[PDB]
C-alpha cells in the first residue's frame, strides 16, 4: 500500500541532555523552531506524502459529500436575555461561524448582531469570549484569528449595532466583566514580549495581568488592577458579583479545580477604580475551588469542592469568613457530581449533576437549599443554559449521541415551573432508531470499574467483524459526556461502524477522586483504563484489533499515542489530533506550565521518572515479536495551534518514520497533516472541520481497508 517515500529529516545527534542522570537524546530538537527554513521545508515534504494518500481513495470524496449534506442541518444556541433584547446564536447549516442574532422580544423579529463571516473569506477569524454590559446596552468580544488562543476585544453600542472604536491587545486566557456602572470592563493582559504574538511562536506566557477599560479611552489609559511579579505562572480572573458590589478575584496556577477567591468591594474603593484594588484575601491558597454562584448582601454562596469531591454549594458570610463558620447549602452527593450552578429569579438555583456520566438538571430554593423542581431529561448531556439573578426564566440545550437535541424553556413565574420544547431540529438522512447507546462498565487493570457508551446499529451480531471508534481523553477534570456527531455517525452508518467512549480516570466523571486517578504517579491508570476498554470491544465481540481504531485530540492525543507505544498489537488504525508527545519539554512552551498539576514537571527527578516511562515521544520502539508492527497512524496538528505547539506531533512523527518507518515489517502509514491557518480546534470555520472528518475517515477506511456503505 504505501507507495510513498518518508522525507528525508536530519538526526542531531549531538543534541543531548541530562536529566538527573539520564542521558536522553532529541534529534530533532531543531523543529522546536517553527520559523526556520528546515522546520518549513519538514512541514511541506510531509504534508507532500500525507494529502495524496488520503486524497487516492474515492471513499474521502464520498465521506466530504455525506458530511456536507448531513452537517446541513440548522443548529441553534439557547436565547440570552440581555437588558430588554434576546439574543442567540444560529448557524444555518453551513456557514463557516455561527452567527449571533438579536431580538427586541421573543416573537418579535430577529436581526443579525455580529456575523463573524464577513471577517474573513475563510472563516479563519471567530468569537472568542463576550460580555455584555450589566444593562444591556454595551457589548465586547474578542476575536481570534486562525485559530490562536490570542484574542482581540472590540466594543459594539447594542442598539444599532454600533462599532465602537475601542480595542485591547495582547489579550489572552482572559476574563470579561463590565462594572454595573457602566464605566468599563476588567479584562487580562501580557506584557510585551519579543517575537511574534499570532499563535505561530511557542514562547511561554508568564505574569498576566488584571486591567480595567475604561470605555471611551484608548488602551494605554487602562488601570493596572492586580498583578503577581512574583508569582509568573499566577493567573486572576474577575467577575462583578450579582448585586454589581463586589469584584470577586478567581486566582489559578495550574490546571487543578481549586482557586484563590479575593473580593473588592467597590464602594470602599477611595476613590473608583484607579489602581491595585484593596483586595481582601478571603481565600489565600490553592487547597479549594470557589466558584461564585450568588450572594445576598454579604453571605456568598459558592460551589465548592474542598473536602468535597463531588462538589457541594456552602454559605461564605464575608462578616463572619472562618472556615468553621461556613454554612453547607447543599451537601454533596455521595456519586453524583454537582457540575454547575446558576442563580435565577432572584432565589432559585439550577443544579447539573452528572449522573454515571449522564446530566440531570433541577430548580432547588436558595434560602434552604430544598430541591423544588426536577427538569424531565433523555440520556444525554446539558450542553447550554441562560438565565441570570434577575432573569425569571430559563432556557437549556440538551443533546445526545444519536440526536442534534433540544432546547427547553421555562418560565419561572409560573407556580409548577413547567419546561417546554422551544427549539427541536432533525437530521433528515439519519434516523435514530435504527441504532442504540448502552453503557457498560468494564474493570481495569485494577480492578476499578471504568464506564464505556457503545452506540451501534440495533442488532448486530458479536462476532467480532466490526469497524470500531474508540475515544478517550483522560484528565483535567474533564468529563466526556453524550454528545451529537454527525461525523461519527457516518461513520457508524456508512461504514458499519461501532463508536465507544470510554470515561477513564483523569476525568471528573467521578468527582476529583477520579481526576487524581489518572494524574502524576497515577497517569499510567489512563493509558490502563482506555487498553483496557479496547480489551473489552474486542473480548464482547463489537470488533478486532484489526478494525479497531483509536482517537483522542490534546491530552486525548497523548493518550491514544502512548497507548500505540504500549499495546502496538491492540490497534488497527491511530488518529492523534493535536497532542502533547514531549513529556519532558511541554512545560516549556506557551502556556504549557499550567499541565504540570496533571503531569508533573520533568525538572523534578521525581516526576522526571514517571514521565520518561510514558512520553510518547521518549518511547517509540520496534515490536519485538516479528508478527507485530505499529498501527497506522495519523497526527493531525496546525500551524497556528499555540495551546499544543505543533513541534510536539513534528518530533512525535519524525521519530515515528526513522525508529518505525525505516523497518522492513512496518507497512502501516505513520503520518502527519500539518494545516494552515488553524490551531488546537476551538473556532475553527464549518470548512475546515469537514475536510478534518474527511482525512480522519478516509484514513481509516484506507488503512483498515473499508469500503463505503451508501
Amino acid at each position: 500500500m504505501l507507495s510513498f517515500q518518508y522525507p528525508d529529516v536530519y538526526r542531531d545527534e549531538t543534541a543531548i541532555q541530562d536529566y538527573h542522570g539520564h542521558k536522553v537524546c532529541d534529534p530533532y530538537a531543531w523543529l522546536e523552531d517553527p520559523d526556520s527554513e528546515q522546520t518549513k521545508a519538514f512541514v511541506e515534504a510531509q504534508n507532500k506524502i500525507t494529502v495524496p494518500f488520503l486524497e487516492q481513495c474515492p471513499i474521502r470524496g464520498l465521506y466530504k459529500e455525506r458530511m456536507t449534506e448531513l452537517y446541513d442541518y440548522p443548529k441553534y444556541s439557547c436565547h440570552f436575555k440581555k437588558g430588554k433584547r434576546y439574543f442567540y446564536f444560529y448557524n444555518t447549516g453551513l456557514q463557516n461561524q455561527r452567527v449571533l442574532y438579536v431580538q427586541d422580544s421573543l416573537e418579535g423579529e430577529a436581526r443579525v448582531f455580529l456575523d463573524p463571516n464577513i471577517l474573513s473569506d475563510d472563516g479563519t477569524v471567530a468569537l472568542r469570549g463576550y460580555a455584555f454590559s450589566e444593562d444591556g446596552e454595551y457589548f465586547a468580544y474578542g476575536l481570534s484569528a486562525s485559530g490562536s488562543d490570542w484574542v482581540t476585544i472590540k466594543f459594539m453600542k447594542v442598539d444599532g449595532a454600533k462599532e465602537l472604536p475601542d480595542v485591547l491587545e495582547r489579550v489572552k486566557f482572559s476574563c470579561m466583566a463590565w462594572t454595573h456602572d457602566g464605566k468599563g470592563m476588567f479584562y487580562n493582559a501580557y506584557p510585551q514580549q519579543d517575537g511574534k504574538s499570532d499563535g505561530t511562536e511557542t514562547s511561554t506566557n508568564l505574569h498576566q495581568k488584571l486591567y480595567y477599560h475604561v470605555l471611551g479611552t484608548d488602551q494605554s489609559e487602562d488601570i493596572l488592577c492586580a498583578e503577581f511579579p512574583d508569582e509568573p505562572k499566577w493567573m486572576g480572573g474577575a467577575e462583578l458579583s450579582d448585586d454589581g458590589r463586589y469584584v470577586l478575584l478567581s486566582i489559578r496556577e495550574g490546571c487543578d479545580p481549586v482557586n484563590r477567591l479575593w473580593y473588592c468591594d467597590l464602594q470602599q474603593e477611595s476613590n473608583g477604580i484607579t489602581g491595585i484594588l484593596k483586595w481582601v484575601k478571603l481565600i489565600d491558597n490553592f487547597e479549594g475551588e470557589y466558584d461564585y454562584v450568588t450572594n445576598e448582601g454579604t453571605v456568598f454562596t459558592f460551589k465548592t469542592n474542598r473536602h468535597s469531591p463531588n462538589y457541594r454549594l456552602i454559605n461564605i458570610d464575608f462578616t463572619d469568613p472562618e472556615e468553621s463558620k461556613w454554612k453547607v447549602l447543599v451537601p454533596e452527593h455521595e456519586k453524583d457530581v454537582l457540575e454547575w450552578v446558576a442563580c435565577v429569579r432572584s432565589n432559585f438555583l439550577v443544579l447539573c449533576y452528572l449522573h454515571d456520566v449522564k446530566n440531570t438538571l433541577q430548580l432547588h430554593d436558595l434560602a434552604t437549599g430544598a430541591l423544588l423542581k426536577i427538569f424531565p431529561l433523555e440520556v444525554g448531556s446539558v450542553v447550554g443554559y441562560s438565565g441570570q439573578k434577575k432573569d425569571t426564566e430559563i432556557f437549556y440545550q440538551f443533546t445526545s449521541f444519536l440526536s442534534p437535541g433540544i432546547i427547553y424553556h421555562c418560565d419561572l413565574t409560573k407556580e409548577e415551573l413547567e419546561p417546554r420544547v422551544f427549539r427541536e431540529v432533525t437530521v433528515k438522512g439519519i434516523d435514530a432508531s435504527d441504532y442504540q447507546t448502552v453503557q457498560i462498565f468494564y474493570p481495569s487493570k485494577d480492578g476499578t470499574k471504568i464506564p464505556m457508551f457503545i452506540v451501534h446499529k440495533k442488532g448486530i451480531k458479536l462476532d467480532g467483524s466490526h469497524p470500531a471508534f474508540l475515544y478517550g481523553f483522560g484528565g483535567f477534570n474533564i468529563s466526556i459526556t453524550p454528545n451529537y456527531s454527525v461525523s461519527r455517525l457516518i461513520f457508524v452508518r456508512h461504514m458499519g461502524g461501532v463508536l465507544a467512549v470510554a470515561n477513564i480516570r483523569g476525568g471528573g466523571e467521578y468527582g476529583e477522586t477520579w481526576h487524581k486517578g489518572g494524574i502524576l504517579a497515577n497517569k499510567q491508570n489512563c493509558f490502563d483504563d482506555f487498553q483496557c476498554a479496547a480489551e473489552y470491544l474486542i473480548k464482547e465481540g463489537y470488533t478486532s484489533p484489526k478494525r479497531l481504531t483509536i482517537n483522542g485530540g490534546s491530552n486525548g492525543g497523548l493518550l491514544v499515542a502512548t497507548c500505540a507505544n504500549q499495546r502496538p498489537d491492540l490497534f488497527g488504525c491511530v488518529i492523534a489530533q493535536v497532542g502533547v508527545m514531549d513529556m519532558l519539554k511541554f512545560h516549556k512552551y506557551t502556556i504549557g506550565h499550567a499541565w504540570t498539576t496533571d503531569y508533573g514537571c520533568s525538572d523534578s527527578k521525581q516526576h522526571f521518572e514517571w514521565l520518561i516511562k510514558y512520553s510518547p515521544l521518549h518511547n517509540v520502539k520496534l515490536p519485538e515479536a516479528d508478527d507485530i508492527q505499529y498501527p497506522s497512524m495519523l497526527l493531525l496538528t496546525a500551524d497556528h495551534d499555540d495551546r499544543v505547539v505543533p513541534l510536539h506531533s513534528l518530533k512525535f512523527i519524525a521519530t515515528l518514520q526513522y525508529i518505525v518507518g525505516r523497518s522492513r515489517k512496518q507497512n502501516n502509514p505513520l503520518l502527519i497533516h500539518v494545516d494552515t491557518k488553524a490551531g488546537h480546534g476551538a473556532g475553527k470555520p464549518t470548512a475546515k472541520v469537514i475536510e478534518e472528518v474527511s482525512d480522519m475517515f478516509a484514513f481509516i477506511a484506507r488503512c483498515l481497508n473499508i469500503d463505503w456503505i451508501p
